């Protein structure tokens, strides 16, 4: 079944996660917060990185303007997917790499903790912010074409390490006992 995640990123201790596919964890290559989820404020960059994509700035000139922006964004004429970027990026908790931190209104403060991994692989809400702001893709469940679609159907895990191989239920109970073992998820 599901799964509660913690991606750590500098200076805003764990940003925690509630999946319904801890299987897809190495698919995720970015992680989007609810706008006013209160780790927000501290994890704004000073400067846009060097990486930062236009696109994903809302025009402004650095993370707490955009962010600032996209807030007052929200109450003004309070769909397409919409968002900004932080400048924060958090540590993958099962590969180690970085991933991007978003805010984004398709995600809900309220449900869950109020933050996602996105996997656009595998999640088309996912797929079409990550399709609409350049972000990358990853296969990790074989069975579809992710530069069409997210491949939501059955398949055997990829790109995914000790998960290689595995089917997606055999894959959330591995995934998760490595969380718990390594402190950084259990079972939800
Ligand atoms: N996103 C990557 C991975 O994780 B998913 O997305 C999170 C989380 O799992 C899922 C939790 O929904 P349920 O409690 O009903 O199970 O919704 C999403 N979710 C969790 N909290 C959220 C929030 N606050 N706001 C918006 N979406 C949220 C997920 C999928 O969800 C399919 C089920 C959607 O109803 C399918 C494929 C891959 C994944």
């Amino acid at each position: 079944q599901g799964a509660s995640v913690l991606f750590g990123a500098p200076g805003a201790g764990d940003i925690e996660v509630f999946t319904t596919r801890p299987d897809t964890l190495f698919g995720a290559t970015y992680m989007v917060l609810a706008p006013e989820h209160p780790l927000v404020d501290q994890l704004a960059a000073d400067v846009w990185p060097q990486d930062t994509d236009p696109r994903w700035t809302g025009g402004q000139d650095s993370p707490r303007a955009a962010i600032e922006q996209y807030r007052r964004s929200i109450a003004a004429k309070s769909k397409e997917k919409t968002g900004v970027f932080t400048g924060a990026y958090a540590t993958n908790p099962v590969s180690g790499k970085p991933v991007p931190v978003f805010i984004a209104d398709y995600v809900l403060l309220g449900y869950g903790t109020g933050a996602i991994m996105a996997v656009p692989g595998h999640d088309q809400r996912d797929w079409d912010f990550a399709n609409t702001f350049g972000l990358p893709v990853q296969e990790v469940i074989s069975g579809g074409d992710v530069t069409k679609a997210a491949y939501t159907g059955d398949g055997v895990l990829v790109n995914s390490d000790y998960l290689d191989g595995l089917d997606i239920e055999a894959a959330k109970v591995e995934v998760t006992r490595r969380l718990v073992k390594d402190g950084r998820g259990e079972s939800r």
